[PDB]
């Protein structure tokens, strides 16, 4: 029976057996005032305090969401999805403690991703008691609002006033602070870490003045805050904050009275409307996201990151080698999970309109000029591979090696990874390759687990990754120091040395994409 | 025993030592790969990264190449992979012959090499510059920089085979 | 650091000094985030906490906690009953079964030793030495000229204090025996391989002064000087010592030369007693020991600067450069046991 005294009150956890070992699991903890009825769209509440003995003994409410179903049954889609209630009631957090109980252990911070749309931290995938038991960390994870309900702005109106779901993570970090001595834990040794929406926000908070006492460093899996998805600008925010009120027939004069009138819909109201404030969307659409509030966020933030204003820590950042791939099948004509997604030339043309909808001609036919130069063989797979390349270099490979160099030269040490392999167990089929988000797996652990049907070598690499991470986490340094390793050698403006993680050979390389990301990053932002 | 057949016992021991360490599936071709990479680093392979280093060491400009193209022809089966002798027939441009049966990825890759030997002949450098290539940098002691040649995309890596040269070369000679 | 002031001292000057496993737990404090605060620097006298004898893993501790219990009639079901049965037990009874916990030991065992507890070590040693998480402060570290052979007479067959102990290549194969039980046919013919290439005369002491140099070189000499190239690699001053005489009051015999400990009088400085037959020339090198550990305490930096003596220069990874200790020239010298310790270090390992 254990029971830890917070700051708030008592909290009970619930004990696991992990590897003939004990782990602590403290689930669903508050962290914040629910934010219902007058506080929805607000800013989250600090917490009240309750004299008993709190519960923490269950997962919590998932935030409301809308829900992907376009593969039905189909557990590639659907391991995904919330798996407990969706609720406006959802300000909860995770904590994992080995034990014993640790004396000052390093805290490691999940933030998921979910396009700030969808998501949520009690996911299979993201079960932190796999790296307290074997690493001796502990691992926190919170639920934070999505969509419009986390996003929505009209910027300097605190009634809805943009960047809340921020917010709502910047609290639990706070949380974290106040409260993890308690836990054993060490609140001067926190890494942040988070995949895709999950890792912009992690450099969003190296960005936020506010949160740059309330972590020591950061890692960011396949996303940072300058991919093209990533931030909204305030023109766009306010025309989808209005487009939002005239289909639920809140359009009205006072700005005040627009969101009162918000607030008396009901959730599902505002879900389903979500998808419509924007007149052209493409698989990558975030039709509600974080905005330079003046706030959270004091300016844009290619301009912080340009001028060298921002924390001054060590980061590790990685992308995967099909980024793209994923998002071919959710609106790509000639694309499907159920073939091999042979396309032509005349199909790759349509789905660049998908993906580039609001592009002109000119700027269209240069992507195909930079990626139709085959070399060589008439191969029927040229141009299904060169639009999922196309996707992923854009929307999230070139802005992560762009974030990481701009980050390093102003003096920071920074490590960058190329993950390149293909989970043996992939429910999505084979020209999908090493797909988006199917690193999180290695990084959480879970082929550790045997009895679990993932190979051998499979196993190993899941344990190589977890000291890794685990050593940059409490010494800033991703080395495998005992396993005669590869030496990981620092990210460099010049170099840019970068190591490759698969079950072969471990290798350093240099200049990742560097002709790609020529195209994407000093050619087509003037377009 | 039949490739080291003067060798001590010891000798022999240290070899299945420094290449029998798996990593790690019970993998059944784990022996059978180990064999043929004991037969190319210590006859071919350690040898020639140890001349190039001590060479440049002089002063004098050195260029190293890892070939990997596997022949679409090679009568030889595929455990054999990318086999002694079987760049010849790319250095003296037989795949530029179409009428021949070789691919087209072949024919360019057989035509990038071609140039860059006929450039290092003529200019002492053996790039190729038209057509977007990758740039091949100096071999020198300390980077060990060397250029891979295939089909699909030509890569800058660095200390080919550390490990196992450094066993070849610095341990295995005192037995 | 509560109580020193009152006796005249500085709290804010606290060197540690310590020989063997007394090195090794400096060298572990230097580790620990519990002592950063009370001392300045350190001293290793022949011991570090990378040699092979100074830290137990969690595997063969709990497996000697419970081989004790089943010696005492203490094996139990709840492990707080094993120990609150081990507390009933006679001091001399817990003694008595020390020895026999593990299943083979050699003269260098450490039964019960350092571990990581999750307390005073957070990690496993040598991973915290790689990544440079340690106290940044000057140290100073030495080593003798025979560190092994004081322990060639507690159990290599053919050795004695009372002869001069020349053995047989079979000798030496049965003491590599004794002293690396646990290892390979291929791990111990390696060792022969490298410390029995002779330079050349045929020597009748050939196989007795290599198994001396295999057991310094790897439980002392060779960690001690990785220890120093690792910490010396984050910023830090580090100065380090080749100790080569020995005492004219020695009274094991020649063959054993400059042994383990015997560098310990000269730092505490009893050849400065005059009435006690040690010679003149040991009274001035004890005499100027003193002073340059002194100096190191105070200063942070080991010279002795009134006597045209050597400067000690600082010791980097790249040069190397040692000074050694003697009655006659002190030199400045590079590399020492280069080759061994390539040995030790970068192979044996992965045996
Ligand atoms: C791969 O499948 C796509 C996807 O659409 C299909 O899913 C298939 C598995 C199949 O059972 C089919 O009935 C289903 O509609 C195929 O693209 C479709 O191709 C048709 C021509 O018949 C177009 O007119 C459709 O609009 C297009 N559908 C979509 C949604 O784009 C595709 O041709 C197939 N490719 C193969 C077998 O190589
Ligand atoms: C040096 O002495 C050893 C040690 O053992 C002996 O101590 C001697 C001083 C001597 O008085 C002897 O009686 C005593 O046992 C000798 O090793 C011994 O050699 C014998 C052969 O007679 C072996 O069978 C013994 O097991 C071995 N004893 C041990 C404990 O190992 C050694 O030969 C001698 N060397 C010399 C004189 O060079
Ligand atoms: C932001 O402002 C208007 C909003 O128009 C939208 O009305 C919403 C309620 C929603 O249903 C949405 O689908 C609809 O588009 C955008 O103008 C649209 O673009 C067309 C071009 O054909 C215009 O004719 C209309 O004004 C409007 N369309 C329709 C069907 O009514 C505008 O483009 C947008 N601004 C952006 C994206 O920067
Ligand atoms: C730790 O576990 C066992 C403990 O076995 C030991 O029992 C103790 C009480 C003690 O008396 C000790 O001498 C004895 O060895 C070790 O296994 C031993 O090794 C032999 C091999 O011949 C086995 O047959 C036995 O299980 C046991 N020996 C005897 C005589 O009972 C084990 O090796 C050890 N683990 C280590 C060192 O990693
Ligand atoms: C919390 O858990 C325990 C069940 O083991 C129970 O005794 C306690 O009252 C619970 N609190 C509730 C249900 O509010
Ligand atoms: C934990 O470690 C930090 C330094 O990282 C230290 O300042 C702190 O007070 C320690 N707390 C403990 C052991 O409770
Ligand atoms: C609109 O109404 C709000 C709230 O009822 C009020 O406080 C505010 O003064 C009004 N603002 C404008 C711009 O009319
Ligand atoms: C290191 O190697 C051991 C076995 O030699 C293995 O059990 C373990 O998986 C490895 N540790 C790490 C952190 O990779
Ligand atoms: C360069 O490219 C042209 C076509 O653009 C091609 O015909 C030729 O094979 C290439 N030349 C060399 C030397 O590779
Ligand atoms: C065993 O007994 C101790 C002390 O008597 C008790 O406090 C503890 O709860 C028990 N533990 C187990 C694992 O049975
Ligand atoms: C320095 O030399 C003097 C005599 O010239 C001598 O008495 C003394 O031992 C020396 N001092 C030190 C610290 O070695
Ligand atoms: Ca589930
Ligand atoms: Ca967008
Ligand atoms: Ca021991
Ligand atoms: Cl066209
Ligand atoms: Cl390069
Ligand atoms: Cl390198
Ligand atoms: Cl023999
Ligand atoms: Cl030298
Ligand atoms: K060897
Ligand atoms: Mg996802
Ligand atoms: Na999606
Ligand atoms: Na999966
Ligand atoms: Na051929
Ligand atoms: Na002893
Ligand atoms: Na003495």
């Amino acid at each position: 029976d254990i029971i830890i005294a917070t700051k708030n009150g008592k909290v009970r956890g619930m004990q696991l057996t992990v590897f003939g070992g004990t782990v602590t699991a403290f689930l669903g903890i508050p962290y914040a005032q629910p934010p219902l009825g007058r506080l929805r769209f607000k800013k989250p509440q600090s917490l009240t305090k309750w004299s008993d003995i709190w519960n923490a003994t269950k997962y919590a409410n998932s935030c409301c969401q809308n829900i992907d179903q376009s593969f039905p049954g189909f557990h590639g889609s659907e391991m995904w999805n919330p798996n407990t209630d969706l609720s406006e009631d959802c300000l909860y957090l995770n904590v994992w403690i080995p034990a014993p109980k640790p004396k000052n252990a390093t805290v490691l911070i999940w933030i998921y991703g979910g396009g700030f749309q969808t998501g949520t931290s009690s996911l299979h995938v993201y079960d932190g008691k796999f790296l307290a038991r074997v690493e001796r960390v502990i691992v926190v994870s919170m639920n934070y609002r999505v969509g419009a309900l986390g996003f929505l702005a009209l910027p300097g109106n605190p009634e809805a006033p943009g960047n809340m779901g921020l917010f709502d993570q910047q609290l639990a970090l706070q949380w974290v602070q106040k409260n993890i001595a308690a836990f054993g834990g060490n609140p001067k040794s926190v890494t942040l870490f988070g995949e895709s929406a999950g890792a912009a926000s992690v450099s969003l908070h190296l960005l936020s003045p506010g949160s740059h006492s309330l972590f020591t460093r950061a890692i960011l899996q396949s996303g940072s805050f300058n991919a093209p998805w990533a931030v909204t600008s305030l023109y766009e925010a306010r025309n989808r904050t209005l487009n939002l009120a005239k289909l639920t027939g809140c359009s009205r004069e006072n700005e005040t009275e627009i969101i009162k009138c918000l607030r008396n819909k009901d959730p599902q109201e505002i879900l389903l409307n979500e998808a419509f404030v924007v007149p052209y969307g493409t698989p990558l659409s975030v039709n509600f996201g974080p905005t330079v509030d003046g706030d959270f966020l004091t300016d844009m933030p290619d301009i912080l990151l340009e001028l060298g204003q921002f924390k001054k820590t060590q980061i590790l950042v990685g992308v995967n080698k099909d980024e793209g791939t994923a998002f071919l099948v959710y609106g790509a004509p000639g694309f499907s999970k159920d073939n091999n997604s042979i396309i032509t030339r005349k199909e790759f043309q349509e789905g660049l309109k998908i993906f580039f909808p609001g592009v002109s001609e000119f700027g269209k036919e240069s992507i195909l000029f930079h990626y139709t130069d085959w070399v060589d063989d008439q191969r029927p797979e040229n141009y299904r591979e060169a639009l999922g390349d196309v996707v992923g270099d854009y929307n999230f490979i070139c802005p992560a090696l762009e974030f990481t160099k701009k980050f390093s030269e102003w003096g920071n040490n920074a490590f960058f990874y190329y993950f390149e392999h293909r989970s043996s167990k992939l429910p999505w089929p084979e020209w999908m390759g090493v797909m988006h988000g199917y690193e999180i797996e290695f990084v959480f652990g879970l082929p550790l687990e045997r009895r679990d049907q993932y190979t051998k070598a499979e196993e190993i690499l899941s344990r190589s990754i977890v000291k890794r991470w685990a050593n940059f986490a409490k010494y800033g340094n991703p080395q495998e120091t005992q396993n005669q390793s590869t030496s990981w050698p620092v990210f460099k403006s010049t170099e840019q040395k970068y190591l490759t993680l698969n079950t072969e050979s471990t290798r350093i390389m240099t200049k990742l994409r560097a002709q790609q990301c020529r195209f994407w990053t000093s050619f087509f932002p003037k377009v």
